[PDB]
């Protein structure tokens, strides 16, 4: 263990820190540990760069539950996340009939786990609770709304998080690749052709070690074969600017969400609010030959705003965010947005994780999947990438995360398959 090698591609986002972190931990020696990414530092690109994600607790298998609660944990107690950890609660609320039912049958699920998640896990059915949690509405407003209060829940300062376990790695010595030193190209094989010995980046940098990690969030389908068990797709989000006065009357608003709307965040301490849609994720097919593929193929590849910051979104987009807005802070309708962006994740067919080792590539470990929903799990999911780079991961775990291609992971858990860049126009300013 202290003698191993080990590479993580991706170490700028959210996996592929949380595994160099874990590797420290356990006792890696850190010069033994690479950091490679495109971007340095919090990775420019990184899905985990962001002003806040939310930090709420699901549970549609086994794995979610345990993974989730131990996150919980740590974002609460682990020194080095505690910072990064805004612990206002979190409200999902609903007025259409559809949806309240949606809401019961996820108080039912906390419920029916019986290990006491109804503590903090709250069933608001009047109006009168809705705005003791949330002040900032009006009763009118809210009329005919239901909400799940999550008391232990709250949002997550991402970038800064992924920005604190970077200088952490730094401190202990880890060694870091960025720009083309750092630009995964393919993976290095010994005489056989198929146990992994490293990796090439595209400057020809050849990187020698005992186990390579391919943590590229929604890039890892581009950059090695993945047979379409990923397709990486894009969600939204602007940002409006608060004078201090309205930036103080929302200081610790809960996170409020509604799966027909969208969601937003208290104010930064700049006066910031980041408000997003809710809606199936956006694909960008193009033609690309991921390494180990035996032609170009059709595939979703991310159109990054850091490489492209002229771009936005899609109009269709514009219309949703501020129906988000408009239910939500309706006395900001007339507040004008900036930094549309997209950001990219990658879904599984069941919108579990993959993390695995290639199935023909020994040492080569997958580690992505993240289906759009992993940051909370910054502070250990790279627990479990050691522990199956190291063979002890337990098997249902690794059964859930296996290699298993498929299903149709353009519409996921979606209930709708992502729609097309090419069809949506007003993202594109070239
Ligand atoms: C709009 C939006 C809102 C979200 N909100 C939430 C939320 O509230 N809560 C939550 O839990 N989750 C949320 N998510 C999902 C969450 O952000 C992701 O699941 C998670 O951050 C993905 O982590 P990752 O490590 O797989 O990818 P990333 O964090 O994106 O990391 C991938 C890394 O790989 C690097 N890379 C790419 N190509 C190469 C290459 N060729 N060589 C080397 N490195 C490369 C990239 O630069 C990047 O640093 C949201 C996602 C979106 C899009």
């Amino acid at each position: 263990r202290a003698s191993t090698k080990v590479v993580v591609v991706g170490g700028g986002g959210t996996i592929g820190s949380s595994t160099a972190l874990h590797l420290i931990r356990r006792g890696y020696t850190p010069s033994n540990i690479t950091v490679l990414d495109v971007y340095k530092t919090p990775s420019l690109q990184s899905a985990g760069h962001d002003l806040n994600k939310i930090m709420s607790i699901r549970l549609r298998n086994g794995p979610d539950l345990q993974l989730s609660l131990e996150s919980l944990d740590m974002w609460q107690n682990d020194e080095l996340f505690k910072p990064f950890f805004h612990q206002v609660g979190m409200l999902d609320c609903s007025s259409s009939k559809e949806g309240i039912e949606n809401l019961r049958r996820k108080y039912q699920t906390l419920l029916d786990a019986g290990i006491g998640l109804e503590k903090t896990n709250v069933w608001l059915e009047s109006e009168d609770e809705i705005l003791a949690k949330v002040p900032n509405f009006t009763r009118e407003q809210v009329k005919g709304w239901k909400g799940l209060f999550c008391t232990d829940g709250g949002w997550l300062a991402a970038a800064k998080a992924i920005n604190a376990i970077g200088i952490f790695l730094q401190d202990k010595g880890v060694k870091f690749g960025f720009g083309d030193a750092g630009t995964f190209q393919q993976p290095l094989f010994a005489a056989d052709g198929k146990t992994c010995i490293g990796l090439e980046t595209t400057d020809g940098t050849k990187y020698f070690a005992d186990k390579v990690v391919l943590a590229a969030g929604a890039w890892s389908p581009t950059l090695v074969d993945l047979e379409d068990q990923c397709v990486s797709k894009a969600w939204v989000f602007a940002h409006i600017q608060l004078t201090p006065k309205e930036a103080d009357a929302y200081k610790n608003v809960p996170v409020v969400y509604d799966g027909e709307y969208g969601f937003f965040f208290e104010p930064n301490e700049y006066g910031v609010i980041k408000v997003c849609d809710e809606f199936p994720g956006y694909s960008r097919f193009k033609l690309h030959q991921p390494y180990g593929a035996a032609s170009p193929k059709m595939i979703s590849v991310p159109r990054s705003h850091a490489k492209h910051p002229t771009d936005t979104y899609p109009d269709a987009s514009e219309v949703t965010i501020r129906k988000a807005i408009a239910r939500f802070l309706p006395e900001f309708k007339d507040k004008e947005l900036f930094n549309r962006t997209m950001c990219w994740c990658t879904d599984t067919a069941d919108a579990n994780l993959l993390i695995c080792e290639h199935p023909k590539w020994k040492n080569f470990i997958l580690a992505t999947g993240d289906s759009g929903h992993s940051f909370k799990l910054l502070p250990n999911i790279g627990k479990y990438v050691v522990e199956l780079l190291e063979g002890s991961l337990s098997q249902e775990m690794a059964g859930a995360w296996r290699w298993r291609p498929g299903g149709d992971a353009l519409r996921s858990r979606r209930g709708a398959p992502a729609k097309d860049l090419a069809e949506m126009p007003g993202w594109k300013h070239d």
